[PDB]
């Protein structure tokens, strides 16, 4: 569903905030697609730990950006079409353009990406997701 996409999002920008010393108040989602995400997002961050700087930097956001913006750039982690792991990077995005925001003084846009990522999951990503098994198959497969 919609709303528990959603809830999936903000409980891993949360969880990654707060992880790095950031305030979360700027705010299937079972407990354990939860977990599973958020240890993938840990893991995938240990390989690759450039925090997606030329994907943010092409993104460049503000308050004036548009969701269209959003969507194109991440449309390039997509370029081969959906996996999991493209879909763990999508959510470690996110995270690290949440932490881009604070650093900049514009807390205002944590909400805003949420709602982004959110509208993009359902939209592009869980088409691949329900062909796939759906998020119990993420669960089999990760943690």
């Amino acid at each position: 569903m919609s709303q528990s996409n959603r809830e999936l999002v903000v409980d891993f920008l949360s969880y990654k905030l707060s992880q790095k010393g950031y305030s979360w108040s700027q705010f299937i989602p079972m407990a354990a697609v939860k977990q599973a995400l958020r240890e993938a997002g840990d893991e995938f961050e240990l390989r690759y730990r450039r925090a997606f700087s030329d994907l943010t930097s092409q993104l460049h956001i503000t308050p004036g950006t548009a969701y269209q913006s959003f969507e194109q750039v991440v449309n390039e982690l997509f370029r081969d079409g959906v996996n999991w792991g493209r879909i763990v990077a999508f959510f470690s995005f996110g995270g690290a353009l949440c932490v881009e925001s604070v650093d900049k003084e514009m807390q205002v846009l944590v909400s805003r990406i949420a709602a982004w990522m959110a509208t993009y999951l359902n939209d592009h990503l869980e088409p691949w997701i329900q062909e796939n098994g759906g998020w119990d198959t993420f669960v089999e497969l990760y943690g």
